[PDB]
This record gives structure tokens, C-alpha cells and sequence, in this order.
């Protein structure tokens, strides 16, 4: 999974106030969209994450449904989400 | 604000995966609420707190909306997810 240095960097230091593109997988054009949609900072998008329990069917149809994005960008959000969870949650 | 030893300890260790009804504020009755909702866990509950930006108005209204919590119960979860989340986000 050729994730950025993103990805890694992301689970290695806090999120704090991070703009959404700064999540693996949200590139500028999808983090316009997610902006567009109420989601101007990561940790707001992390809160879909956890509101939809994890199931990686309704976040990648919800993130899919809701910017567009791809099968494939959608894997990079999820285990980026996921992992940042699981060190930090 | 004489929180129950639960607000210092759930903002002293990790929340895992802990029921609804062990958030500060949030008492067995009205875990079983938002339980109905579809909050089975209290990191379902966190999200939504990340969802409103921690707009402590929608927050309120959100949970008084969505339980009937009374505005002195809202504080403790306010105050309790705000600070998980300084010190976890």
C-alpha cells in the first residue's frame, strides 16, 4: 500500500488542527469537496470515521457518495483512519 | 465541577472500547438512549462531539435533542469529551 510519507506521519504525531487534504487518501480536490460539505479540518472527518463504527462499507459508499473519490483513495482513508485509531484510540 | 472520578480517569487513560454509558454526563438511563441510537460505544459518541466542530451549542442541543439531557449533564460531557480530546487529539 505505496501510502505517502502522509500516512506514517500521520500515525506518528497527534492530528491537531491539520487541514482535511492532510489525510492519506484526500487529495486537495476531495478535500475541497469534504470542505464544501461542513469538513473544513481533519479531525472532522476522523468523527465520520467513528460514527459510522468502522464498518468500511458505509465509510467508503459515505466518502464515495460524498466527494467521489475512488475504490482506491478510499482504502488510504480507511486504514489511515483506522491506524490513527488504533495507536491513538 | 464535581465530576465523578470517571471524567479524571477516562481523560487519564485511553477510552478503548468503554459502553456509551461510561462518558461523563452520560448516566445509564441516558446511555440507553442514545444506545437506541445507534451509539453502542462511546467512541461512536466522541465522533459526533468531532462532527460539530465542538460547537458547544449544537453539541447541547444535539444530546438534550437526542436524550432530553439536562443543560447541567451537557457541561460534563462538553467539558469531558473536550478534554479527552486535548489530551488524546
Amino acid at each position: 500500500m505505496t501510502t505517502s510519507q502522509k500516512h506514517r506521519d500521520f500515525v506518528a504525531e497527534p492530528m491537531g488542527e491539520k487541514p482535511v487534504g492532510s489525510l492519506a487518501g484526500i487529495g486537495e480536490v476531495l478535500g475541497k469537496k469534504l470542505e464544501e460539505r461542513g469538513f473544513d479540518k481533519a479531525y472532522v472527518v476522523l468523527g465520520q470515521f467513528l460514527v459510522l463504527k468502522k464498518d468500511e462499507d458505509l465509510f467508503r459508499e459515505w466518502l464515495k457518495d460524498t466527494c467521489g473519490a475512488n475504490a482506491k483513495q478510499s482504502r488510504d482513508c480507511f486504514g489511515c483512519l483506522r491506524e490513527w485509531c488504533d495507536a491513538f484510540l
